[PDB]
């Protein structure tokens, strides 16, 4: 299973993730859905940054091969948590986050406790700002188990629903019932869930002090997030790009690979 | 005078226009502005685009050294004409076009009219849409001659006012003041100016159809054209892409130059 990579303990939880290349580090912290893991969110982006950095990217608790801790309380500030530790474990002192819509709404959160361990940021369809509830936002939260299900949220993601097929769904819902896996997503956001989307995010006041360059990336198509939540993050942080990929929902490292892969190199070399 | 290019014979107008580099043909088409000509808006970018591109800037009439007709009919027709003349001219079957505020809104209006000879385009702070018209836009078309009148238009233009010095002041108010420029510029958008916004401007309906892969740039700042017109550029052409600079103004080119030169080149690369 080339989900499973190396185990370290990290904010005391022992930790799936990979580290591939060398250099300057950038953490890829994967969104949020049933069954996801960092292997299956950046497995093509990976790839492409290794020739350039060290890439790290964790199961962040609660999902993938991560260690579930019983009675593990799942929060913003818990993962940010274990964001830190990860990076404590590894002796990375400072590194450039990309954070994907929920693990956007991390990066933020991480480069507002931790500033200074934070360098550039690339968010993606990033949760971080407080967004009315979207049905897709809700389908994906509120996945139970069947090919189905798992059908009509990969058709939620996609912009090009042909590249929805039989087999990836097949492989998607085959990942979503793994042992403990449904236990702990369905545990994480439960109805309300505006009250998450809400926790997740960071106040217009504290987005605004970032001093770091970001670089803000989102699909117009996006069925989950909304543009305009990007448009908002690309008014209240200073130093922001914004780039908007037509034709593209809510996972743009997918459907625009080669584009999004192109942007962050290039982006991360201005450094 | 580096703003004297070569001459040629373009839609029965003698036209002054640069033509730098081999392979793929690209048009850049300036901005509008009191002593604006090619050189002046793409002296910055010619060189980086020339590296991998025939890079083909000319001076549209009324602006810079092209020749000023007497009695000649200033409109967004004839501008496209003029800019397929200038193609036919040079043997330029196909091109990508790469506009500038005003030239943007020329870009449109060439891809709608002769959607055969247009591959890729850049709109940057493009006209083509109808917004409000803005006191920085009324400024620079009601621009009279003074060096503290020139001050004015370049803070509008700039982000970052520390870039506006007096010796800039004064090579610009000596542009504005060359023997009939004034007078042709003075005479192109008359008040109510909000009129010649409206007739450089394409409709939605013919927008949508633009099937060219289009890059979108706007500076979040820009005070002539409205960040708004290019979020709804971005909602009307389908193959778009949408990339909006923070703390940058009018003239992208300018203040995030080799951002905006990367970006240019890796998307007509593409291609």
């Amino acid at each position: 299973n080339l989900e499973i990579g190396k185990s370290i303990l990290a904010a005391g939880v022992l930790t799936n993730y990979h580290d591939v290349g060398e250099g300057q580090p950038v953490i890829l912290i994967h969104g949020s859905g049933p069954g996801v893991s960092a292997y299956a969110n950046w497995r093509l982006t990976i790839p492409a940054l290794s020739k350039f950095y060290r890439v790290i990217a964790p199961d962040m608790v609660g999902f993938g091969f991560t260690d579930r801790p019983e009675n593990y309380n799942y929060s913003k500030d818990s993962w940010v948590d274990h964001i830190i530790g990860i990076m404590d474990a590894l002796e990375i002192e400072k590194a450039h986050i990309v954070g994907n819509a929920f693990g956007g709404g991390l990066a933020i959160a991480t480069a507002l406790r931790y500033s200074e361990r934070v360098d550039r940021m690339v968010l993606m369809g990033a949760a971080g700002t407080r967004f009315d509830v979207t049905e897709g936002l809700n389908a994906v939260w509120g996945y139970t188990p069947s090919i189905e299900n798992m059908r009509n949220l990969l058709d939620i993601f996609a912009y090009d629903r042909s590249l929805v097929t039989d087999e990836l769904a097949r492989l998607r819902y085959e990942a979503s019932i793994q042992p403990g896996f449904q236990e702990s997503f369905s545990s994480m956001f439960p109805e309300p869930r505006q009250r998450w989307i809400d926790a997740l995010a960071s106040s217009d006041e504290d987005i605004k002090t970032l001093p770091n360059e970001t670089l803000i990336i989102h699909g117009r198509e996006d069925q989950v997030v909304p543009l305009s939540s990007s448009l908002r993050l690309g008014e209240l942080i200073d130093r922001a790009q914004l780039h908007v990929f037509g034709r593209c929902g809510h996972w743009t490292q997918i459907e625009q690979t080669d584009r999004f892969n192109r942007l962050v190199v290039e982006f991360f070399n201005e450094a």
